[PDB]
């Protein structure tokens, strides 16, 4: 199951990958948030 | 390189699906088109 | 910008309550609604 | 439904776009290849 969130001042960017590395790390987890190569999206004009 | 298009302007599926995998055949490519694990988006109830 | 995370050790059930928890506690209330489904084509050779 | 395509043989990213695009003007309908904004994915260590 993959999850996403989309952020925009509302909610904090940084406090949102601190509070989601935090969940990992209360599990027992340990990860970094990395960048994804870029990707495209045929936008249609209208 | 990953490209993602987007189907709903109603257009048919199935064919777009025939037309890619045919692109691919073309160029000596065999494939299938496979299904991806859900994903949810926190969704802001506005 | 977005975010994403890949569940699947860890339960996912709580992860999400914990999310939305966050943003209430931001201000901001939402729900988990399911992505219209994605299919890839996968190169065989 | 959404539709992903992952490249780099032999096919070229550039005749897919068109390709795609092609298929899209071919039903009537206008459009055009644009980059998504950047995506973090928290990355397990393990």
């Amino acid at each position: 199951m993959q999850y996403k969130v989309i952020l925009n001042e509302a909610v904090d960017a940084a406090t949102f990958e601190k509070v989601v590395k935090q969940f990992f790390n209360d599990n027992g987890v340990d990860g970094e948030w990395t960048y994804d190569d870029a990707t495209k999206t045929f936008t249609v004009t209208e």
